[PDB]
């Protein structure tokens, strides 16, 4: 297996453990499925904004979709409490396997960049809290392209900025849709089979599948 | 209020009761939230397909996204089972208020059209079964425009075809994103406040809010 010159990592879920946010939403709305439905609504409306020719920072869409989601569960939380629950987006620790995996990949002289739906400032706060900022040569926000993943221009902007062609770049994501987008932008793909995440069965099969970022690092080395 | 020259109706929720499909899924996966998560996942991947320069018929994405969703509820349904559950999409009855609402509007000499994410064949089958086909002068599928709602091109393709200007056309939809889409394409919006549907808080407020299609028809007349 040929080594990629450049690795692009999804941040939310792929690298960051959503637990603190997932638990805060699930227990405030009194359901294990509350977080899943909200996040999928957030991702849906993020793609709605892009297809309607508009951009809204991820945090803002998050708050709007959380207000919509809380009503389906019969709850009506105060704005103080919504802000407190969302605040957990900035306090997501790294998955236990990521730091070893990244250390291994950076040591093998592979360029490591992040590409997140989070706006520039949120992405910085997220990676500083988890202590992952120093592993990456560059951190790309969709603010820095105007359009949410998995729009093809998001991946291609990272390629042309890092001066690495598509065929020498591998996308690392825990999201079927992020695999699908990268794959259609010409990139190699590594799916991180984190709990409660599936491969998109309609031509969304990645080049590699592994259970942790460490496992992805090992398979490439 | 001004009487619109053209009314565009969302089909899958605004007119058709999802009951049979919602109950088939929630039973099979053993959760009252399984339908919500799956359908949101279906819509998410539909916009993912459009943003990655591809089209897949609505039925196919529904099956793929159901295989993804069932795993997240710890079930493993057989293909026979999946096809039986998904078969319900063709057997959705109209909401009680619809036929009376549509008749009232048709008598007022207002051009009525449907715009659905369902492919042409499926959309024809759905409206025949619900006995709603004869109420519409034309039925637009996203197949007949290449791109899923709420992409602005989908609504404008209806305006130009029906020879009606954007300001004389009103979109009727139970979906916050379908209101947002139509609003930003320059159309008038009527939100049908069906159970478990919210308005998108970020500039997604419609011109009219009513509870049934019948209530919409009464408000316009």
């Amino acid at each position: 297996v040929k080594k990629p010159e450049l690795l692009i990592f999804d941040v939310n879920e792929t690298l960051l453990d959503m637990g603190p946010l997932e638990n805060a939403i699930n227990e405030s709305l009194n359901s294990e499925h509350a977080f899943s439905l909200w996040f999928r609504t957030l991702l849906h409306y993020s793609l709605t904004e892009t297809l309607t020719g508009n951009y809204v920072d991820f945090g803002t869409i998050g708050k709007a979709t959380l207000k919509m989601t809380m009503r389906k569960f019969g709850k009506n939380l105060s704005e103080d409490r919504l802000d407190a629950i969302l605040g957990n987006i900035k306090k997501l620790p790294a998955h236990e396997d990521v730091k070893e995996g990244l250390k291994m990949l950076k040591e093998a002289q592979i360029k490591l960049v992040a590409l997140s739906n989070s706006n520039g400032k949120l992405l910085n706060a997220q990676l500083q809290f988890a202590g992952l900022a120093d592993y990456f040569d560059a951190i790309f926000s969709v603010e820095a392209v105007g359009r949410y993943k998995p729009e093809l221009a998001s991946y291609r902007a990272v390629l042309e900025t890092m001066k690495v062609p598509a065929e020498n770049t591998m996308m690392v994501a825990a999201n079927g849709w992020d695999i699908l987008g990268a794959k259609r932008a010409g990139l190699r793909t590594a799916f991180v089979a984190r709990e409660g995440h599936a491969i998109y069965p309609l031509d969304g099969t990645p080049e590699l599948e592994a259970k942790t970022v460490l496992e992805v690092a090992r398979t490439l080395l």
